[PDB]
């Protein structure tokens, strides 16, 4: 009893990853027939025998896309030995995981399971994981101040919030060893990683990072992710999908509610039974648990000593956090796709008002964050504007994360001024008050149009229509010669020397940012 939108979606996910899809599994069958984590990620392998971590400096920053295709490779190195029947991944979040699950789908014949090590008076934790105070009681404590594998059933259901110190988390890891052994290539429950991430468990990754307000950088990693295994995902699905699936969650980033406080008003197993219950999750899947995804509704729990699976929450206990689909803080996603002359970006428009959505102002260029301060305080953005960030795509810097844009936009909204941003970049990741089109594509050194455009040039951003569109004749367009971006100085310093080769063969956002290749591509 599918929703028609999500039905619609994941079969035309299907349709156009046939070819591929046929071909990945086909090889897969093939490739048959032959604690602190300040980091310390690795690649466990079973059948027990024991990976780079995390890049967010300053510059640093200019790596940190990079590092998941590091992390991808390295993981395939260590895979290699090809003496395992399957394997246990030991990651963090964000840019480790769609690293590992990348590497990992390489050697998608395998059954592998994610361990996470989870996220002060840790007191009251402890005894809900052990029977002694229910739910209300933790609720209230985390008042007073991952989720992507766990629906596509990559993890053990409700593993990923116990704490690090906990003896249920002691219990989960040893589960987490005999469940991947269990579902060896032996027989009864054979679960490779390449048949679990499908089409099905791809598309529910896509709404549960819709219903809870999740960051536009695992736009580019669920794509990747599903490329490596053979299944092509592009923007109309997430644009479209998005008008469907409600949000759920308020997460720090989104308020002041953290992770914990999240778990302790319903967590994944309220949101994953309400989207399953509106059919906006695919319930006929295998997990990692067994069949059918109803199973990540459960919570574990270490009772007299013993790891049981209990029944989860069917109401939420704090609705400023975490509500139900029928009484949602915004009846769809926010994530819209922009189409133009311009090319193709993304919009959240969740915190942004309606009055907002929509604005047509003169263009203001820079090729550096780092120099809209002084323009700022120039009183040059004291207008209706569209700010135009250039030179930030995957090809000219490695696409760091953009932090000094929003607050200044922000307070010139603020001030009545009608302004936007559009970059081929990337910020935070978050959502701001202000329109920004994001991951702008052909980026500027790629040859698109956001290049070419000059101060004064009007923009129209309408997240309304989904237009995006530099309002300048193709005549007046061919007269211009684009400027040169200076990146002398993205191309060394903090090791970017060695990335050269990488960073130049990065792919656009909307597939995925890689710099690798998919089985099938080669098959």
């Amino acid at each position: 009893h599918m929703h028609s939108v999500v039905q619609s979606v994941t079969d035309r996910i299907i349709a156009r990853s046939k070819a591929s899809r046929e071909a990945y599994l086909a090889a897969l069958n093939d490739a048959r027939n032959h604690l602190l984590k300040q980091e310390v990620g690795s690649v466990a392998q079973v059948a027990g025998v024991p990976c780079d971590g995390v890049t967010q400096g300053q510059p640093g920053m200019e790596l940190s896309l990079l590092s998941r295709e590091v992390i991808a490779m390295a993981t395939a190195v260590g895979l290699s030995h090809n003496m395992f029947d399957g394997a246990l991944l030991l990651g963090i979040c964000d840019k480790i995981v769609p690293g590992l699950l990348i590497g990992a789908l390489s050697f998608g014949h395998l059954p592998m399971l994610f361990v996470p090590a989870g996220p002060g008076k840790v007191d009251r934790a402890q005894l809900l994981e052990a029977e002694a105070q229910s739910y209300h009681s933790a609720g209230t404590c985390t008042f007073y101040g991952q989720l992507m594998l766990e629906v596509m059933g990559l993890q053990l259901p409700g593993s990923s919030f116990v704490n690090p110190d906990d003896p249920l988390r002691e219990a989960l890891n040893k589960m987490a060893a005999k469940q991947v052994c269990r579902l060896t290539e032996l027989g009864t429950q054979y679960s490779p990683i390449g048949e679990v991430v499908n089409e099905k468990s791809i598309v529910n990754g896509i709404v549960a990072l819709l219903a809870t307000g999740g960051s536009t950088n695992l736009t580019m990693h669920i794509v990747a992710a599903a490329r490596a295994a053979g299944i092509i995902v592009n923007w109309d699905d997430f644009s479209e999908l998005s008008d469907a699936v409600p949000l759920l969650a308020r997460v720090y980033p989104n308020g002041h509610a953290d992770i914990n406080h999240f778990h302790a008003a319903g967590g994944m197993a309220f949101l994953i039974k309400e989207l399953l219950d509106a059919g906006l999750l695919h319930e006929d899947v295998n997990t990692v648990a067994g069949y059918g995804l109803r199973r990540y509704t459960q919570e574990p729990k270490l009772l007299d000593g013993e790891l049981r699976w209990v029944d989860g929450p069917t109401v939420s206990l704090d609705t400023e956090v975490l509500t139900s689909v029928a009484t949602p803080f915004q009846n769809n996603g926010g994530l819209k796709l922009l189409k133009g002359n311009l090319g193709r970006a993304v919009i959240k428009v969740s915190a942004v008002q309606p009055q907002h959505r929509v604005v047509e102002a003169p263009a203001v260029v820079i090729d550096d964050q780092n120099k809209l301060d002084a323009l700022f305080k120039s009183g040059a953005l004291d207008r209706d504007c569209v700010v135009v960030v250039k030179g930030q795509g995957p090809k000219a810097n490695g696409m760091p994360e953009l932090h000094k844009l929003t607050p200044l936009l922000g307070s010139l909204q603020d001030k009545g001024f009608k302004v936007a941003l559009m970059t081929d970049g990337r910020m935070s990741g978050a959502s701001g008050k202000v329109p920004a089109a994001i991951h702008l594509t052909p980026e500027a050194i790629d040859g698109g149009l956001i290049a070419k455009v000059q101060d004064g040039d009007l923009i129209r951003v309408d997240a309304l229509t989904g237009e995006l569109s530099l309002l300048v004749s193709d005549t007046e367009l061919a007269t211009r010669t684009a400027t040169e971006i200076d990146l002398r100085h993205s191309r060394y310093g903090m090791g970017r020397e060695l990335f050269g080769v990488l960073r130049s063969n990065l792919s656009s956002p909307e597939t995925g940012a890689r710099s690798t290749s998919a089985i099938d591509e080669l098959y």
